[PDB]
DNA sequence: AGCGTGGGCGG
DNA sequence: TCCGCCCACGC
């Protein structure tokens, strides 16, 4: 943690300079990523990504045990676990 | 469910 | 640094 963040009201520390540099946008209000479709901006890359599959509908993500289909990974692993119970 | 969004981290 | 995952938590 040689990384801390300066803002007086916050007490954040990072292993990495990228990690501040991206948890200082917290901070700047700072939103980068534009959404062509709807033209909404987002913080990150990665989450603007995600977020245009919800205009396209697109749902790389399928269950193992149902077939049933999620946008993102983190979804499908919600779900998959309901099949034990 | 649907999906916003920050942290850790590898490349 | 960026990128783009996993992971996690929120409403
Ligand atoms: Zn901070
Ligand atoms: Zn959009
Ligand atoms: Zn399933």
């Amino acid at each position: 943690r040689p990384y801390a963040c300066p803002v007086e009201s916050c007490d954040r520390r990072f292993s990495r300079s990228a990690e501040l540099t991206r948890h200082i946008r917290i901070h700047t209000g700072q939103k980068p990523f534009q959404c062509r479709i709807c033209m909404r901006n987002f913080s990150r890359s990665d989450h603007l990504t995600t977020h245009i599959r919800t205009h396209t509908g697109e749902k790389p993500f399928a269950c193992d045990i149902c077939g049933r289909k999620f946008a993102r990974s983190d979804e499908r692993k919600r779900h998959t676990k309901i099949h034990l119970r």
